[PDB]
């Protein structure tokens, strides 16, 4: 079923423009931190980590996914699809884990604004960063490696694991369990901010910025992680393919958007972006 080139050209151009916007935003978010030595810290390094996760999503996953969508079939080989799926599942996991370890950074930095640089330093936060990378890698490849469904005969048919056994714990350990550690850390941050100086004000401003980021991420991803398990349990209530398309693309455009939040929310990042431009 060769889709008309003219009809799908609009979709292809839209997806390409979104991917380029996300990529440029992600390089900008990293370049602002790197060039400016007035804007480096454990939380800023974690923001750069999230930017790198978005870069991995938008430089190795999006282009291929958009090509697959517009074409409608997987031109490349089986091994290439297997690596692409693993890269996707691990980059999303890396982004969410970065979020959940930014949720602890901004809980420590709000509960103890003055003693904060003592609990976490450039040597202690990096251990957590590497640990979360390792955890994301093992919880991403593991489900794929451990619970792969049999390889399809056709090279142009390569879709996600329909088996509930995988999807259940993959989603749970990739989104829901990391999401609990975010919703509890930010609940504590909010209650602390309400009940509760210059350092405290800066910490609360950074907490609010990262809270906007976390909210956007969670709201955008929740449709997919709520529909796919529901479809797994409830095959009778699986939505239309359009629903799947829109939810996946929302889960991607969230990473595409992520860069915009920093300039619009935090004035410091706004100056950094202006200087870099
Ligand atoms: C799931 C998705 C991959 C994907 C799948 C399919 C596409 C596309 C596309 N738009 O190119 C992308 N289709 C295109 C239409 C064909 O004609 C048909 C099917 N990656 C997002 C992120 O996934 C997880 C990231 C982290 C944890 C769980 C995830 O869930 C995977 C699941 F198996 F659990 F659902």
């Amino acid at each position: 079923a060769p889709v008309n080139i003219s009809k799908a050209i609009l979709l292809g151009v839209i997806l390409g423009g979104l991917i380029l916007f996300g990529v440029l935003g992600n390089i900008l978010v990293i370049l602002s931190v790197a060039c400016h030595r007035h804007l480096h810290s454990v939380t800023h390094y974690y923001i750069v980590n999230l930017a790198v996760a978005d870069l991995l999503l938008t430089s190795t996953v999006l282009p291929f996914s958009a090509i697959f969508e517009v074409l409608g079939y997987w031109a490349f080989g089986r091994v290439f699809c297997n690596i692409w799926a693993a890269v996707d599942v691990l980059c999303c996991t890396a982004s969410i884990m970065g979020l959940c370890i930014i949720s602890i950074d901004r809980y420590i930095g709000v509960s103890y604004p003055l003693r904060y640089p003592t609990i976490v330093t450039q040597r202690r936060g990096l251990m957590a960063l590497l640990c979360v990378w390792a955890l994301s890698l093992v919880i991403s490849i593991g489900p794929l490696f451990g619970w792969r469904q049999p390889a399809p005969e056709d090279e142009t048919i390569c879709q996600i694991n329909e088996e509930p056994g995988y999807v259940l714990f993959s989603a749970l350990g990739s989104f829901y369990l990391p999401l609990a550690i975010i919703l509890v850390m930010y609940c504590r941050v909010y209650v602390v901010a309400k009940r509760e100086l210059l350092k405290f004000s800066r910490e609360k401003k950074a907490a609010k910025t990262l809270g906007i980021v976390v909210g956007c991420f969670v709201l955008c991803w929740l449709p997919f992680f709520l529909v796919m398990p529901i479809g797994s349990f409830f095959p009778d209530f699986k939505p239309s393919e359009t629903v799947f398309k829109i939810v996946f693309w929302l889960g991607y455009l969230n990473s595409c958007i992520n860069p915009i939040i920093y300039p619009c929310s935090s004035q410091e990042f706004k100056k950094a972006f202006q200087n870099v431009l």
